[PDB]
C-alpha cells in the first residue's frame, strides 16, 4: 500500500486523424508533432487531431487499488478512452488533469489507453493569439498513478491534493493551515491523518486528527502548524525548504502518503520602494522563459529545464517570469530550489501588434477561463518560489471589451489565495491597468522605434500621474542574430532580415542603466532569456524565431549582452568578457574595444602590445577608444588585474576597403 | 412594413487566423476556403479558422422594425460578431442559423458584421469521419431579414416559423394542423392571424384567429384546415403542391406574412411489396448527390442545383438520397416541384473502411447530435418531397456504441415529426439495424471484391431470416474513369489507379438486374450520380476524387451506365445510345457492340453497310456479337427502327499489335 | 484539324518574355541559343506539310533590356526563312522599337481597356503605328478581358485587372468595343482573342480563383461559353441561326431601369417580360438588338426574346428584381 508512481512514456503508436488509414508509427513521450513544421516558419503548420494509443497490462494484484492516469500536459484538448470506451475531456494545453480508471479497466490483461489529442484552433480555450507556437500533442509526462482505496486525493484539478496555506509569517513564528483532500472509496471507517514537518532528519512539526470517512466520501480536512523562530525562504540568500509528509494511517499501519515542500515567506510591493521579501528591499532582476528549445518544440525532457536554469543563475539572475501560461511542475521545483522569485500566470494573452483578439465573449470561453486559472493555483499552490499570479499579457479593450471579466479572473485568483497579489503585463492605457495588485508594461523603446530614453519618460510620468500603481517591466528586449555582425552601431528596422547583435547590447546596457536608477520599479523581466519559436515571424537570421533572446534558441551561444548582465548581477564569480568578438571583419579606423568585467579595472593588448588600462565604470564596462589596427590579421587580449589574471582574447581582421563612401 | 429578405452576399473582407498581420482580400459569397486544397488532394487541407468582414449599413427608416442575420449555412462552427462584440455561436455545418440585431445595432450608419467561420477538426460535432470533405467557410447564403416587431417568428431553429402538420390525408379529406409561432416585441395587444390555402388564384381554404401578444411574448397558435376532396403530392406522375399564406393583420392592415408549401400526400412501406405514395406501388429509382462540384467545392450557385436536378430527371430518377447531411432548402425545394422523394439525414457519419469513428459517447456530442437533427426536421419539415429521415450512415459498435443513442434520436425524430418514418444506411450486422423504422445497406458486390451475385444472395437471406425489416439499398456503385478504357472486360482492382469505364457499366447492368426482380426491396440509390470530392482518396483518374459517379465532378459528361438508366428508367424520351464509345482503340478480333434504347430492336452498321437488326431485351439492351473489322479506322453506327430514325455513331481504330500474347 | 476545318494557323516556338513579370525570355548563352535553333527547325520540319500553318512565330513579348535578342532574333529569322521560304515569319510584341522591325508580319498583344485605359487607345495606337510605319504587316496577336461567369453585377463598370472581381458584363463590354474598332480595319491583317479558353497558370490571384487565367471566352473544363462568344458567334458566324439574351448570369436585379441586349443574325427581334411583348428591336451592324427602359415588377420577372417569322428561334431566363440595396 505504498503509492506508485508509474511513467508511461515509451512506445506509444501514433497517427494523425487525417491520415484515414489506420496505419501508425512508434512516438515516444515528451512528443510534439509541431517541432519540425511550425519551426521551419510554416504559418499554416498542422493543428488539428493527433491520436496516441498504448497498451497497459493492468496488474491481477491491483484489484483492491485506485488506478489513475495523470497528464502534466497535453495541448490542447484531450480526449481519453479506455478500452476505445470516452472516459473523459480536458480543454486547455497547460494545466495537469487526471482519470480515475479503477472501475473501467479489466484486471489482469493488456487494455488500450488511447489518447486523441487536438491542437485545431478554438474560440473557446484562451491562449486564442500569441507571438508563440501552439504545439500539439503529448508534450508532457503521463503517469499511472497508483493509491490505497482510502486516499489523500488526487483528483481536485489533479493538483497533490494538499494546499499549505500560509497565514501568519514572520522571524518569530508561522503559522499554516494544511487543507488535505481526502477521498475513500472502502467501507466507511475513520483513519488517522498526520501532518510531520521536517528539517533533514530533525521533526519540525507533527499533528494528527482522527477522520471519519462515508464510503464514496471525498472530503477537505485542515489541521494547523505552528513553527517557533522559523528558517524561512530567503530567495538566492537562503531558498530554505522544510519537507512536509502527509500520511494517512489505519490500526497501526500507513496506508497512503504525499510530500510537499514548505518554503514559509512574505513580501509586499511599495509603490515607491519596490518589491520586499522577508521584510528587506530586493531588487527584481528577471528574465521571461517560453518552455520550448530548439529541434524539440516544447518537447522538454528534465536536462532541458535544468540547463535553463542553470544559465540563467550564472547571469545572477533572481526573478522570472514564466510566460505566457502554467510551466512544468519541475520547472517550479527548479525555481523554488534555487531561490528565484516567480511569476506564474495563465495564457490570456492578446494580440499585440497582430490581428484578432485574446479575449471572445462567450460563456464558454469564460468558465473555461476559471478553470484554467483554478488549475494554476491549486496544482502550483505549494512553491515558494511563486510571488505573483499573471492574469493576463497585452488584452485591449476593443472590441469584446475583457474588463469586467478580467475583475472576475482577479476576484476568483484573491479567493482561492489570499496569499499571493496578482499581476499583469499591459500594452494599453487605461482600465485594464487598474484591476491586478501589481502591473507591469511590455516596452520595447528603442526597438520598436524611437530611443531608450522614452522609457524613462513612460516610467516618470506613469509614476507621477498613478502614485498608488506598483509599476514594473514586465517585458523589454530587442532582437540579436548571432550572425549579423557590423562595425559601426546604427538602429536596425525591427521587422527587417538584418538584427546585428551591437544594437541588442546596446539597448540592453542603455535600458539596464534607465531600470537600475528607478527602484520604484518593482521588477523588470527581459524579453527573453532565450530566442524562441513563432512561426509567423519573418526577422532577424531566419523565420520562424523570435530572436530577442540573450542565448540562442539551441542554448548554445551567449550573445554579448548576457555577459553584460552577468558582470552586473553576479558579482560574486570573477569574470571578464571581450564584447563583439562575432565582429571579425573591422573597417573603421579608429576602433573601440569594451569588456564587460566584475574587476575595478581591465587592460587591452593588441598584437601582444599593451594599450594600457582602463576603469571599469558603475555598470561593470571598460573601454577603449581609437585603437590602431595594423592592416590584416590582429590579435585582441584583455586582462584583468593581478599576477594570475582572466582574460579574453580574439582575433579581428582589419581591412581597409569597402560601396561608395 | 413588408417582410424584406436582403441579399448580403457580396463583397466581404476575408483572411485566415494563421495569417496574423491583418491584411485582407476581397471575397464572394458562396465561398469556401477549401475548393482549391482539399480538391488537389491535399489530405492534410486547411481546417481552421477563416475570418469574413462587411459593413452594413443600417438604414435609419428600419428603426423600429426588427432586424434578423440569418445564414443558410457555415462549416462547421460559426462565431458572428457586430461592430466586433460578439453576438453568438453556431455548431454544425449543414443547419441555418439565425440571430436578431435589432437593438445591437447603431441606426443610420454602417456596422460592422464578422463571421469567425472554423472547419478545425472537433470531437463533439458531427461528421467527425467520412468520405467527404469538410469544406470550410460560409458556404451558402447570408441574408438580412426585416419584419414588424409583430411578426410570424423567424427565431425557431431558423425555421419558416410555420409547421404545416398533415394530420390525416386521403383522396376524400386532408386535415391538418398549422402550427404558427409568433413574436411580439411590441406593446401588449391582440392580432389576427390568417391561413390562407390555394391553388393559383382559387382560394381552398381560410382560417382566422384573434391572438392576444404580450411584449415579449413567444409563442405556438394552432389553427385546423380541411381540404376536401384534396390534389395530392404524387411523386413525378403529378406534383402538385397547394400554396399557404400566412399572415398578421391589425385594424384592417397586413403587418406580415410568409408563404410556404402544401403537399399532401400518405405512403407507407411495406416489408414484402416496398414503398407505396398515396396507396399506389411506387418503385423508388433512386441515386445519390454530394453537394459539391468541381472547381468550387460546396459553393454551389443555384443554377448549379438546378442543373443537377435537370440531369437526374433526364435519366428517369424518381427519388434521392441527400447523403450525407441537410441539404440546401433550394435543392430540397427543386425535388418537391419536380416530385422526387427524398431521405433527408443528419450527418452521423462513421468510419466505413477507415479508421476513428462516427460516435464520440460524451455529452456534449450527444446534445449537439440532437440539436442537428431538430434543425433538419424543423428547418425542412414542410417539403412534400421529404419521406425518410436518415439518423445514420455506417456506425459500428466496436468502442463506443452509438445504439442506445441512436434510439434516443429515433425517439426524438418521431416526436418531432409522426409524419415520416425514420431510416438509416448501414454496412453492419446486429443490432444498429434493428431500430430506424427502415433500414438500409450500403453494398459493393462486385466493386469491393466478390461478383454482384453475392447482392442477390445477401438480400434474399436477410429477406427470409428477418421477415419484419423493410429492406432498402442505401449506396450501391463502382468507379470508373471516362479516361480508362480497355476493349475487353476485367474486373479492376478498386482501390489501383485503373478504373476502365466498362466495368462501372457491367457493375450496374447486374446490379440494376438483381434489384428489378426485388420488389421487397423497398428502395435503391446508386452511389453516386456524380463524382464527388474525398481529399484522402488515391484510386481512378487522380487523387482526391471517388468516382463512382455516373457524371462526372464538373458535370459534363454522362459515363455509359448513365444512359443504361435512362433506357430503363425514361421510357417515354426516344433514345438511342452506342456503349463504349470512348474505347476508340480495338484489339479484340471478335468485336462486340452494345446500345441502349426504348426502341424494340436496333440496326448496325459497320462502314456503311449493315450488320442487321437485333431485339432489344427487357433490360433495353442490343447486343451485336462477331462483329470484324477491318484494320484501321471503322465507322460503327447503331439506328432505331423506321423511316425517320435515331442514331449513334463512333469512329474506332482497330489494330491487329499489343506485350508477349 | 486545322488542315481539315480550313483554319489559317499561326505556330510559334516558345521564345516568350516575361510580360509584366520579372526575369528575361532570352538568356545571352551559346547553349540557349543553339537549343533554341533545334526547336524552331524541329517546329518547322516536323510540322512542314499542314497547310494550315501560314505564319512561323518566332517569339512573343521579348524585350531590349539586359540580354539584348535582337540579334540573336535576326538569326532565327534568317534560319527560318532558309528552312522554309514559303511562309512568312511573324512575332509577337509588347514593346516599341528595333525588335519590331525582324520578322514579316508583326504584331502586338494590347489590352486597352483591360489593364487600364479605354478600347480607344487601341485604335489611337493602331492608325498612328500605320500611319508612323506604312511598311508594317500590322495584327493584333492578343487582347482580351478577364470574366468569370459567377461574378455579375447589373451595372456596368470597369474592375481592377489584378483583383478578385471580373464581372462577366466587363468583358462582354471589352470585347463588343475592341471588335468594333478591328472590324474598321482592314490593313491589320488578323486579331486573335486572348484566349479562346480559360487556362492554367500557377501565379494568378485574380478574378474567381487563384492559378487560373480568366481570360477565355469559354471556361477551363470547356463546359461554359461566356456572354462575349455569342456575340462572336453572331458576327462571324452568319449562317448559323441563333439567337442569344445577354446577362442571363445576372440573375439579381436592382436598377429601376433595364436594359437587356441580344445577339442575333436576324435583322430583328421581339422582348416579352411577364408575357407581354415590350415589341421589336432592329439589330444594329454588329447583329446587337437591345431594348432600353424596361420596366420589372418586383420580384420573379420572365424576359423572353424571339426572332421574327412563325417559326422563331428563342432565348428566355428568369430574374428576381429587388429594391433594396450598403448607403445609396
Ligand atoms: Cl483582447
Ligand atoms: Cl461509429
Ligand atoms: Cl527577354
Amino acid at each position: 500500500s505504498l503509492r506508485q508512481d508509474i511513467l508511461l512514456n515509451n512506445n506509444w503508436n501514433f497517427r494523425f486523424s487525417h491520415q484515414v488509414q489506420g496505419d501508425t508509427r512508434r512516438v515516444d513521450l515528451p512528443h510534439t508533432w509541431n517541432a519540425q513544421d511550425a519551426l521551419a516558419g510554416k504559418i499554416d503548420y498542422k493543428r488539428g487531431i493527433g491520436n496516441y494509443e498504448k497498451a497497459l497490462y493492468i496488474r491481477p494484484e491491483w484489484k483492491g487499488k485506485r488506478l489513475f492516469l495523470r497528464f502534466d500536459g497535453v495541448n490542447s484538448i484531450a480526449d481519453v478512452f479506455i478500452n476505445r470506451k470516452h472516459i473523459g475531456e480536458h480543454r486547455g494545453g497547460y494545466g495537469a488533469f487526471i482519470f480515475e480508471i479503477t472501475d473501467l479497466v479489466k484486471y489482469g490483461e493488456k487494455n488500450s489507453v488511447l489518447v486523441r489529442a487536438n491542437n485545431g484552433e478554438q474560440l473557446d480555450i484562451m491562449p486564442l493569439v500569441g507571438d508563440f507556437n501552439f504545439y500539439g500533442g503529448i508534450y508532457r509526462d503521463v503517469h499511472l498513478l497508483i493509491t490505497d482505496e482510502t486516499c489523500i486525493s488526487p483528483l481536485d484539478y489533479a493538483s497533490p491534493g494538499v494546499y499549505l496555506v500560509q497565514e501568519v509569517v514572520s522571524p518569530q513564528e508561522a503559522k499554516v493551515c494544511a487543507k488535505v483532500n481526502l477521498s475513500n472509496r472502502a467501507a466507511d471507517g475513520t483513519a488517522e491523518l498526520q501532518v510531520l514537518v521536517t528539517d533533514g532528519t530533525k521533526v519540525i512539526c507533527k499533528e494528527s486528527r482522527n477522520v471519519s470517512l462515508k464510503q464514496g466520501a471525498d472530503i477537505l480536512e485542515q489541521l494547523p502548524l505552528l513553527i517557533q523562530k522559523p528558517r524561512l525562504w530567503n530567495g538566492c540568500e537562503d531558498p530554505f525548504m522544510y519537507q512536509v509528509s502527509i500520511s494517512l494511517h489505519k490500526d497501526g499501519k500507513q496506508i497512503d502518503s504525499v510530500t510537499q515542500p514548505l518554503g514559509l515567506r512574505y513580501y509586499h510591493t511599495d509603490p515607491d520602494k519596490g518589491f520586499f521579501l522577508n521584510g528587506k528591499h530586493l531588487p527584481l532582476h528577471g528574465v521571461c522563459r517560453h518552455q520550448d528549445r530548439a529541434e524539440v518544440g516544447n518537447a522538454l525532457r528534465p536536462q532541458h529545464h535544468e540547463e535553463d536554469v542553470a544559465l540563467m543563475r550564472e547571469m545572477g539572475v533572481n526573478a522570472i517570469r514564466l510566460a505566457h501560461y502554467p510551466q512544468a511542475t519541475y520547472m517550479y521545483d527548479l525555481m523554488d530550489k534555487h531561490g528565484i522569485v516567480t511569476w506564474a500566470e495563465i495564457p490570456f494573452v492578446g494580440p499585440g501588434g497582430y490581428a484578432d483578439k485574446g479575449f471572445v465573449d462567450q460563456a464558454s470561453f469564460r468558465e473555461n477561463g476559471k478553470q484554467q486559472l483554478i488549475e494554476l493555483i491549486r496544482q502550483h499552490y505549494n512553491h515558494p518560489s511563486i510571488c505573483f499570479w499573471g492574469l493576463f499579457n497585452e488584452l485591449k479593450e476593443v472590441g469584446d471589451n475583457p474588463v469586467e471579466y478580467v475583475k472576475e479572473l482577479n476576484a476568483l485568483a484573491k479567493q482561492e489565495d489570499p496569499t499571493r497579489p496578482t499581476t499583469s503585463a499591459s500594452n494599453q492605457d487605461g482600465n485594464l491597468n487598474f484591476i491586478t495588485e501589481n502591473i507591469a508594461w511590455n516596452r520595447y523603446d528603442g526597438w520598436y522605434g524611437s530611443t531608450p530614453k522614452t522609457l524613462a519618460t513612460f516610467l516618470d510620468r506613469t509614476h507621477k500621474k498613478h502614485p498608488e500603481l506598483r509599476i514594473g517591466i514586465s517585458e523589454y528586449g530587442a532582437g540579436a542574430s548571432i550572425y549579423h555582425q557590423q562595425d559601426s552601431l546604427k538602429q536596425p528596422s525591427a521587422s527587417g532580415w538584418w538584427h546585428p547583435e551591437n544594437w541588442q547590447t546596446y539597448y540592453h546596457m542603455e535600458n539596464w542603466k534607465i531600470i537600475a536608477e528607478r527602484p520604484f520599479v518593482w521588477g523588470t523581466f527581459v524579453w527573453n532569456m532565450f530566442d524562441f519559436g513563432a512561426a509567423h515571424r519573418t526577422e532577424g537570421d531566419r523565420p520562424g524565431i523570435n530572436d530577442k533572446g540573450l542565448v540562442t534558441f539551441d542554448r548554445k551561444v551567449r550573445k554579448d549582452a548576457f555577459y553584460f548582465y552577468k558582470a552586473n548581477w553576479n558579482k560574486q564569480e570573477p569574470m571578464i568578457y571581450l564584447a563583439e568578438k562575432r565582429c571579425r571583419l573591422r573597417y573603421q579606423p579608429e576602433q573601440t574595444f569594451m569588456a564587460f568585467t566584475t574587476a575595478p579595472e581591465a587592460e587591452l593588448f593588441v598584437n601582444g602590445v599593451s594599450c594600457g588600462k582602463q576603469k571599469a565604470d558603475t555598470y561593470s564596462t571598460v573601454v577603449w577608444k581609437n585603437v590602431k589596427l595594423t592592416s590584416g590579421e590582429n590579435i585582441i587580449r584583455v586582462t584583468t588585474p593581478g599576477k594570475k589574471p582572466l582574460t579574453d582574447e580574439v582575433t579581428v581582421e582589419y581591412k581597409e576597403d569597402r560601396h561608395h563612401h
